């Protein structure tokens, strides 16, 4: 006995008009347009629709998130339709809604408490289980940005997710036990680039702008575009006077330019500022406030 396995994935092709109540309200835009609210009609329970037009590259991402949402920190895919919608084949993916919107507009909406330098620490843990989950199954997710990170509720105890899979891709004997990794097949550089992502993400996190900002004009996005080129970004005080040189360090080692240079998801967790978020400094940040200033 002790056979975990899970259920497959199973394109349901009932009309889903059938199964759910659909709103025109919008949750997200993306490339294949609006994410819907929805709600289930037995269960009354509140979804997110988003829907692709079916075809070889929408099939993957389907496939890809489906194999994904077993992991706590991603978006969880609840179920998936196949209809026709004007005469045109469509995938309807059903996901799990996440009330508590975007990363950054529940950080900036406290602004009567302060956000701690562990609260980030937390925070960056529960992204780099998503991507651990995600690289140790062979998928580079590819567009970790702010907006597809979500909250499941406004509750201050809410889990955060990662959603989007649109540019997400599969990476991919008995003498092994010595075999170098590089033996074990191809696949370069290719989650690497989750990798930057992460430290951009904590960049913003620890002061509330990114490291690479714009300006206009000339050498101000073409050249805001050379400055990540040569890697060229500061830690400029008052903010950053105050932080742990440990944390600059892992920031700069996620933010290397080469990227066979920069850290792994593993060496990542098993960073002691991320690997103990309980004990972090409860240091007072800016990021608040600071991301306040804006449009
Ligand atoms: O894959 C995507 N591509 C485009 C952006 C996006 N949002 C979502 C999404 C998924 C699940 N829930 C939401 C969501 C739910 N409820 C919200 C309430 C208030 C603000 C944003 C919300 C987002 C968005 C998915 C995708």
């Amino acid at each position: 006995p002790q056979f975990h396995v899970k259920s497959g994935l199973q394109i349901k092709k009932n009309a889903i008009i059938d199964d759910y109540k659909v709103t025109s309200q919008v949750l997200g835009l993306g490339i294949n347009g609006k994410v819907l609210q929805i709600f289930n009609k037995r269960t009354q329970e509140k979804f997110a629709l988003k829907m692709l037009q079916d075809c070889p590259k929408a099939r993957r991402e389907v496939e890809l998130h489906w194999r994904a949402s077993q992991c706590p920190h991603i978006v969880r895919i609840v179920d998936v339709y196949e209809n026709l919608y004007a005469g045109r084949k469509c995938l309807l993916i059903v996901m799990e809604c996440l009330d508590g919107g975007e990363l950054f507009s529940r950080i900036q909406d406290r602004g009567d408490q302060a956000f701690t330098e562990r609260e980030a620490s937390e925070i960056m843990k529960s992204i780099g289980e998503a991507i651990q989950y995600l690289h140790s199954i062979n998928i580079a997710h590819r567009d970790v940005k702010p907006e597809n990170l979500l909250y499941t509720s406004k509750r201050p105890n809410a889990i955060l997710k990662l959603t989007d899979f649109g540019f997400a891709k599969e990476t991919t004997c008995y003498t092994p036990y010595y075999v170098a990794p590089e033996v074990l097949g191809p696949e370069k550089y290719d989650k690497s680039c989750d990798m930057w992502s992460l430290g951009v993400i904590m960049y913003i996190l620890l002061c509330g702008y990114p490291p690479f900002y714009s300006n206009h004009g000339l050498a101000i996005s073409p050249g805001m575009k050379t400055r990540i080129r040569m890697g060229q970004y500061e830690f400029p005080n008052p903010e950053w006077s105050e932080v742990s040189e440990e944390v600059k360090m892992l920031i700069r080692n996620l933010l290397k330019t080469e990227p066979t240079q920069r850290m792994t998801i593993t060496e990542f967790m098993n960073h002691p500022w991320i690997m103990q978020s309980t004990k972090v400094p409860q240091t007072p940040l800016h990021t608040s406030r600071v991301l306040k200033e804006d449009k």
